[PDB]
RNA sequence: GCCC
RNA sequence: GGGC
């Protein structure tokens, strides 16, 4: 190619970013996941229940025909939804990341190769492996408290089932690890503005 | 339906 | 079996 663009993201946005990320712990259990593959991930999101604290974003996907599908049997994301979305969003937080950060998950492929791909192979990660059933005991439970906290998963899923969400997939898998859910009220990472492209334009022209 |  |  004869582009050549190291970030999607301004340097403003950059710092922004890295000074949001400081509510992070570096050595706090950290939970992560996605919806979409590994190559084409359209929803992330990471989770520290010792604070509350949560990363959460989408990101329009590049096979349109694989995220239709997917969203069929998966997440039940309508890629309309995903339009306003920041480019440049999942290798920005990924490199910004702690060096040889523990990251917990169920299970590691999709995570591992995400990470790898942006050249984070130093990160560190824990497989819970749990079965399908006890992964989604807290499942009822965890939507009944968050919903609120993502409105994206609004087409139907069928196998029906209840939508597969990054963010409530963390909660509910810490839930699992922890014998029980704790109700309280979480705390998001990332300002709104750096998520979904938020102006209200006056006119259109 | 697709991936491991 | 696990995952989208
Ligand atoms: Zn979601």
């Amino acid at each position: 190619a004869m582009d050549h663009v190291e970030f999607g993201l301004t340097y403003s946005q950059l710092m922004t970013l890295k000074d949001a990320m400081l509510q992070l712990d570096p050595n706090a259990k950290t939970w992560m996941d996605i919806e979409g593959r590994p190559e084409d991930p359209v929803e992330i999101a990471l989770y520290q229940p010792s604070s509350g604290c949560y990363i959460h974003f989408f990101r329009e996907p590049t096979d349109l025909k694989q995220f239709k599908q997917d969203a069929k049997y998966s997440h039940g994301i309508d890629v309309t939804d995903l339009f306003a979305t920041q480019p440049g969003l999942t290798s920005a937080v990924i490199d910004a990341l702690p060096r040889n950060m523990v990251i917990t998950c169920q299970g590691s492929d999709d995570i591992r190769k995400l990470l790898e791909s942006q050249g984070r192979k130093d990160i560190k990660l824990i497989d819970i492996a749990l079965s399908k059933t006890d992964s989604r005991k807290y499942e009822n439970a965890v939507w009944d408290q968050y919903k609120d906290l993502c409105h994206m998963h609004t087409g139907v899923v069928v196998e029906e089932i209840t939508p597969h969400c990054a963010l409530m997939d963390c909660i509910m898998f810490d839930a699992a690890v922890s014998g029980g859910l704790n109700t309280s009220v979480l705390r998001a990472v990332l300002p709104r503005d750096m998520v979904f492209r938020t102006s209200t334009p006056r006119v259109v022209l």
